[PDB]
């Protein structure tokens, strides 16, 4: 069971944090009493973002701004938010590139992009965090969809970096398990939320039920602070029930007896 | 006698039971055909008289693929070979393929940059490869061949791995790029449904196979029942054949009975209900 006392004074990173869910999470690490330093291209809206978060309580809030699609920005962006803190706790990996609800054609540049800004980045940004994680005994939360989960039309790009997360970061949960890292990674399978970025995507397209940005936030937090391996959030009484996949956790369980990892 | 033949082998029961002539005079592409897998499919079409287009990097080991399919009684074998690192030799060879042949009615997708079983720490370039060559490629060869296939109401198949469905260590490349394979693939399946593109995409989840290279990589660290090369490639061909959305081929009885999620299915099918794609 989580308190937000779990958060008084961890070190936490939030990625795409100028807007929708990112900047939601930190408002509510802001509020629990965090280091927060938070990120996105835009330093305006980041600037009003540390400034609110200052206001609701945080312990320390700092902002970096700069393109996930620069692997170098990533790599350095972590040393210079560690060093600012001191440290880190948490690392949540949020940003994705801008995409829209379309049929897919020819454009392999927008299915390069996703998977360099949506997936590679995260990687980059796991590599560059893990010393300082594996101090801390951290935790590395990653935000995916029920899109990373379960197959829908007009996101195949989107859908491909979000099924590449949960393939890399469930791999190296299972890596960590055997070599005694003590960083816990929490995917996080989202349905739809009520961000103005979503809304209007969505708009004549998709007739669905909206969830809150804020109790998604909370929730993402949640499952990080209590090292949970995946958090399920949506407005379906119906996508929560059918979501999980009890059969793929009792088959890695099967297949956990025939690995021998000592070299 | 051919411009006085004429008729359709897929009729009744085309759809759950194969038969070899079903790919008999058809023209099929199989990347990373010089070895293992590959080869095994293009030796089984060259037996069921298909015209084939291999393809891999090494031009010695195609000429023998290529010999050998004409031995077993192809319609026709080619070879063009080439990096598939290099997106515009992965769309220029479906187009020159495509010559060979006049036309195309199956893309076989099953080439993979070289991997090895090793513990992520920061090889963050083995894990740019592995996107570009194991997913990126397979979409450029998509875009490339999608006119040729609607035109042939063809198929599609993609070479993927339990890795690329469930979690393993020491895979963590690997298996980012075999799950954005699903993610990509099952994406626009949906989307060639509602568009009436009638070009099937075939998964192929394989467990552990006895490939030279699958071999040497598990040697003494993975211990598992590996499943006959031979008859993983059959199963691959089988599927594309019946136009299946998944094929499965794993050595225990038991994976095959886990390995399947009925729920995602259903999932699916309740959102498909969901959306207005009258635009
Ligand atoms: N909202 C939903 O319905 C929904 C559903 C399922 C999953 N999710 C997941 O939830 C997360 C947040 O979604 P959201 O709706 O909150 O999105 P959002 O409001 O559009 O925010 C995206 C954030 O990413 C940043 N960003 C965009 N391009 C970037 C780049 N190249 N480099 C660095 N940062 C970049 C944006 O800031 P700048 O443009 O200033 O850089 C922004 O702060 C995503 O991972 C998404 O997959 C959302
Ligand atoms: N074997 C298993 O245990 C196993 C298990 C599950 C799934 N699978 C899947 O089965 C498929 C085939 O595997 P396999 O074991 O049969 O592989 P394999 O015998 O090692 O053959 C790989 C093929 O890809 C080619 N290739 C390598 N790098 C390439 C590049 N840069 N550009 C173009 N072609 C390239 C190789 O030829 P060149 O080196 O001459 O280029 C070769 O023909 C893969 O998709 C694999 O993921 C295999
Ligand atoms: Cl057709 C369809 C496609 C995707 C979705 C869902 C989804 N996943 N990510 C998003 C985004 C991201 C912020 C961009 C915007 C809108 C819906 N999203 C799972 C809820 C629902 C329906
Ligand atoms: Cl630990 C572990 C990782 C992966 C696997 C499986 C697998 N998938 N692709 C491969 C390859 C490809 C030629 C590289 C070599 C060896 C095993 N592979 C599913 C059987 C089993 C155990």
């Amino acid at each position: 069971e989580f308190r937000p006392e779990m958060l008084q004074g961890k070190k936490v990173i939030v990625t795409g944090a100028s807007k929708g869910i990112g900047r939601e999470m930190a408002y509510h690490l802001a509020k629990m009493g965090a280091h927060v330093v938070v990120t996105a291209r835009s330093k305006e809206t980041l600037q009003k973002v540390v400034s609110h978060c200052l206001e609701l309580g945080a312990a320390s809030a700092h902002y970096i701004a700069g393109t996930m699609e620069d692997m170098t920005f990533a790599e350095q962006f972590v040393a210079q938010a560690g060093k600012l803190m001191g440290g880190l706790d948490m690392l949540i990996l949020n940003h994705i590139t801008n995409t829209s609800l379309n049929l897919f054609h020819d454009d392999i540049h927008h299915v390069r992009k996703s998977m360099e800004v949506n997936f590679l980045s995260y990687v980059v940004l796991t590599v560059a965090a893990l010393p300082m994680l594996k101090q801390s005994n951290g935790s590395i939360v990653v935000v995916s969809s029920l899109a990373g989960k379960v197959a829908y039309p007009m996101v195949a790009a989107y859908s491909a970096s979000k099924f590449a997360l949960d393939g890399f970061f469930s791999s190296i949960r299972k890596e960590y398990s055997v070599s005694r890292v003590n960083v816990s990674i929490t995917l996080c399978v989202l349905g739809l939320i009520d961000t103005e970025t979503a809304m209007k995507a969505v708009s004549g397209i998709v007739h669905m039920q909206a969830a809150p940005k804020e109790e998604c936030a909370l929730e993402i937090i949640k499952g990080g602070a209590l090292r949970q391996e995946e958090v399920y959030y949506d407005s379906s009484r119906w996508t929560t029930l059918l979501i999980r996949n009890p059969c793929r956790k009792i088959l890695e369980e099967l297949y956990s007896t025939s690995y021998n990892m000592d070299r």
